[PDB]
RNA sequence: UCCCUGGUGGUCUAGUGGUUAGGAUUCGGCGCUCUCACCGCCGCGGCCCGGGUUCGAUUCCCGGUCAGGGAACCA
């Protein structure tokens, strides 16, 4: 439907309406990220009833907006496919000082695939990411880190430290909005470098942009679901003070646990479609 | 250039030049659906001769925006057959009673691409979501058709019935507007759904819009012919009803048979161009 | 800017550092082809020591000028490196009358690598070049020369003569101005000769491409510090005429050797940052 | 190479610190007329993008944008 507002006149319900239309193109797309919406909340102008229903319908609203957009980077891991079958090759052709160790790291770029789930899919990303950075530190005969707990850090691997800045700050930026992805001028190929280094290079990047969006999503949905649960939980605590058929009403429809952004779907749309029957219980400006 | 209306007043000649450019952008594109606009015409008020030159105009006028819009879906299919990788990508590592099944039907999705006829591309998607279908309902361990000549028919899976008849009605305005479509408000993605079957209805909702597309031209193409191949022969009739030189020349115009969109198209302008030599015959007000 | 002019109006020391300023955006991008700029350097208004020494500022900038924006093939230098590789990859395979004369050659060709040093580009280049043009020659059975202190001229082998009409405006007009490198013609057909043939053709555009570049700059700084010369010694003349102490500051200053850019950068300095204490020997106005 | 303007529905466009942003406008439907030219009727219908200023701004500052004016070699 149309989200519902107690107390907020004209001028802030188009307001917090138009940053949910437009929430794709704002830079940090993060509902914290603007306190100026939440303040169009009510908070310390309205009752705290009031204030809290209006905080909720926000979050739900908001979760929606996330939700829907939600990137599917179905060409970006059509990329990772291939630029981890190029790196599997051009390492298989390479001569290592020990083929055995580097036999192990070409074999976990082998067995590397997506699975059904996809959180799962941001953690292969990450674990083969890890293997094909080994392989091109060995490849340049530089000395892996050995050091038990610490792994290894992803980085690129003879790049000029300009064209590192800049990659990182677009790695950041698609960090700060996921569904917005600007491509790059910059070629991370390089005619110095040995082949090997240049596919890893490519993989790398590619492998950073499916980890940051999945991850970036994944904490934003966990912050959504947070919010919903304190602002349902207090709201009911709050409305248990009365009595009354439509406070009891209200209660009634919030005593549904908002786990699952489904039940989310079920919660927003029961409060939306009953709005005039508990609307009088909160009190408006 | 501009159409030419026979006894019409400037008023009604404006508003179907209007019609015509607000064509692009609206719902109902099929001029029968508007009673109003053809009993401008003139139908019954002025002589039939004029009555029939109006209407061939119109139809010629109509069937030229048409042709000249005729929306070309090239970025659709693309996105299609990105659909049905990303349902073979999730459908590889479930696992299946009949592996041998599950396996010639990935393989049957990943090999689709599209042809540069268009009624080739029609086939493929019908073939690729019974396909898709197919994979999806063995993955819930559904019962399927196995009846000998028989296939399974396409539909969504585990979507509420709610969301089916949106979805149902949002094609259906699809279908009635072909050249513009509407973004859904719903999101087909499902909590409750595993990946392989979001995948699944997202194809499938691709692939129905391809093919609503692609029978509202073929039907909308065919009206547009027939009537202005009545309207021709018509017009000859009552044409050869009276022996004059802008009658006579009217019909020797009339004489080469517009069976085509090109024959249409040479028609028109040829009857545009010669407008003011025969115009006398038709009797005005 | 920095150029310091004796006697000239506000409006035409604008217009020589604007001169300047745009060198690179016009087209014949030598100072000798634009008369107006050197004859309103100075003029024979001015008196004739003061001509003197506008002309040197004049030069002086314009050496300057041309070192700073000298050109940075690094691109096209790895293009050729790649086009060399190309070459040698379909020397091996070609089927040869006498194989060891081609492997000598491959073998001059696999050698080739650019120093640091932009100078020796060009005799880098002449090599590699003399090697494939003599392997193209050898496929299709041409002659080549055998005499005694004789070389094998660099051409293309078995290209249409409107193509190489094309190719030689375009190296004309480098000849030009070389700051501006736009190297955008691959018109063979696979068809046509054979892969050794086309290979060895676009090596000889991209060499042919380079050494024009080299030399056109080459031939400006040599003109460049002939003119420069020739003003400090005609000057150092003049003011040796007069003994003050300002005079004697003036020819001390003149005694650098003016070859060798940075010299030149040297005596620009020089003759700015001092300008106080000797313009009294000059007359103006 | 310089500065100077502007973006407000479906074009065109007034407004112009808190206003449910308003005009003809087409559109659609009332067709009440030979056709509606009367629209006599509504209604749908819109904040250049992002950030920043206070209690709160399309409406103020800063960047970006796209359309423009006139200023630089030629001008």
């Amino acid at each position: 439907m149309s989200l519902q507002f107690i107390g907020l006149q004209r001028r802030d319900v188009v307001a917090l309406v138009n940053f949910l239309r437009h929430l794709t193109q704002k830079p940090d797309v993060d509902l914290e990220a603007h306190p100026k919406i939440l303040k169009k909340c009510g908070e310390k102008r309205l009752h705290r009833r009031t204030v809290l229903f209006n905080e909720l319908m926000l979050w739900l609203g908001y979760y929606r907006e996330l939700r829907f957009h939600n990137p599917d980077l179905s060409s970006v891991l059509e990329e990772f496919e291939v630029r981890c079958v190029a790196v599997a090759r051009r390492g298989y052709t390479y001569p290592f000082g020990d083929r055995g160790k580097a036999r192990d790291h070409l074999a976990v770029l082998d067995r590397t695939e997506f699975d059904t789930d996809v959180r799962h899919d941001a953690e292969i990303v990450e674990r083969a990411l890890v293997s094909a950075v080994i392989l091109a530190k060995m490849s340049v005969r530089e000395t892996l880190v050995t050091a038990i707990g610490q792994t290894e850090p992803i980085a690129f691997v003879h790049l000029k430290d300009t064209e590192v800045q800049r990659i990182e700050e677009n790695l950041e930026g698609v960090r700060r909005n996921m569904f917005c992805v600007k491509p790059l001028d910059l070629n991370l190929d390089r005619h110095a470098n040995t082949a090997l280094v240049n596919a890893v290079n490519k993989l790398v990047y590619t492998g950073r942009l499916i980890m940051n969006v999945r991850r970036s999503w994944e904490e934003l949905e966990r912050k959504c679901l947070a919010r919903i649960q304190e602002r349902c939980k207090l709201l009911v605590k709050e409305l248990r003070m009365c009595l009354s058929f439509d406070s009891n009403y209200c209660r009634n429809i919030l005593k549904h646990a908002v786990e699952n952004g489904d039940s989310a779907d079920t919660l927003l749309e029961l409060l939306i479609e009953d709005f005039d029957i508990y609307v009088d219980s909160f009190p408006q400006s």
